[PDB]
């Protein structure tokens, strides 16, 4: 068993509607109040346009939906309605149907986006532990509101960096903590995968996220992107094992009683845990201070009780330039 070591038992003492998005019913108005202008985003097949609200002429975002099931519909929407006004999470303005087609949107605000690829080229070390410690404030935020986020990634955070603005969007995968519950472990992207994933550890938490973000500092301060880039979800949980250690991986493993499956023996080998100066070279030294190193080792953990938590990294040192 597991469970988090903050905000476990906040669903419980709210108020059943919170929680129960099953029975949350939303209100689809029509798309035709909203023309869209420009598709935004690299790909994926997405459909997310920059639009305009025909009645009051504000710029806005209508993302279409694939094809989904209502309950992953009400699931987001239900959690995008719980977090609205918090620190740093998207604002969901409207749930919208096309009339003729009878496809769902949501209508998000807009935030003028630099893709990360291009922005975390020119970041400082300073910028860096600011926009870390603005997607901090909307972790702890969504976290003390019962929610895992589950898909944190550079493709999920909207920075405007001229107007130093960041939002976490894309809460599709997000989901309330219910300590107890086994969850699926097909959450997440693959690099951003927390080890409990790729070994298929169900009953995990909020701390699943602190891993995420783990990566994206990893990546931010190194210049190495992804950090940890494996070739599939088996040959991800190597690349992880080759920073973090084996003998690491099987403490964490026996402490849950976790049962790797066994064509993972061969493949991870045996492999020290590396000091996390060995990243350092003349690329991302600049990135780079002890302070840095020391918040990346205390969230990039197997053992995800032992991460800290949104709240414990917002007080760590790193961030001392950015607190006032
Ligand atoms: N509120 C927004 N403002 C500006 N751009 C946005 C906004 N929301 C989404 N985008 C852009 O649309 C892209 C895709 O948004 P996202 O919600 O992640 O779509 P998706 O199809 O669900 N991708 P995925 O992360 O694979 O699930 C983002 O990476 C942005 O480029
Ligand atoms: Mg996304």
């Amino acid at each position: 068993g597991s469970r988090a070591r903050v905000y476990a038992e906040v669903n419980s003492l709210r108020s059943r509607e919170y929680w129960d998005y099953e029975a949350h019913v939303p209100s689809w108005g029509n798309q035709d109040d909203y023309q869209l202008v420009r598709k935004l985003g690299r790909g994926k097949y997405s459909e997310v346009f920059e639009a305009i609200n025909i009645t009051n002429n504000e710029r806005v975002v209508v993302k279409i939906l694939k094809p989904v099931k209502k309950k992953k519909i009400k699931r987001e929407v239900k959690i995008l309605e719980n977090l609205r006004g918090g620190t740093n999470i998207i604002k969901l303005i409207d749930t919208v149907k096309d009339p003729v087609s009878k496809t769902p949107a949501l209508v998000f605000e807009y935030i003028n986006n630099t893709d990360f690829k291009q922005l975390y080229q020119i970041l400082t070390d300073f910028d860096i532990r600011f926009y870390m410690y603005e997607l901090l404030k909307a972790l702890d935020y969504c976290h003390s509101k019962g929610i895992m986020h589950r898909d944190v990634k550079p493709h999920n955070v909207m920075i405007d960096h001229q107007q130093k603005k960041l939002r976490l969007i894309d809460w599709g995968l997000a989901e309330f903590y219910h300590p107890a519950q086994e969850y699926n472990v097909r959450v997440a992207s693959r690099y951003f995968k927390g080890p409990e994933l790729l070994v298929d550890y169900q009953m995990y938490d909020y701390s699943l996220d602190m891993w995420s973000l783990g990566c994206m500092l990893a990546s931010m301060i190194f210049r190495r992107e992804p950090f940890f880039h494996g070739q599939d979800n088996y040959d991800q949980l190597v690349r992880i094992a080759k920073v973090l250690g084996t003998e690491e991986l099987y403490g964490y493993l026996k402490k849950y009683h976790i049962d790797l499956d066994p064509h993972f023996n061969d493949i991870l080998g045996q492999h020290s845990r590396k000091r996390w100066e060995n990243f350092i070279h003349s690329e991302n030294r600049h990135l780079v201070s002890p302070e840095a190193l020391d918040l990346l080792d205390k969230l990039l953990r197997y053992d995800h009780q032992q991460r800290l938590t949104a709240k414990e990294a917002m007080e760590h040192p790193y961030f001392y330039p950015v607190v006032k």
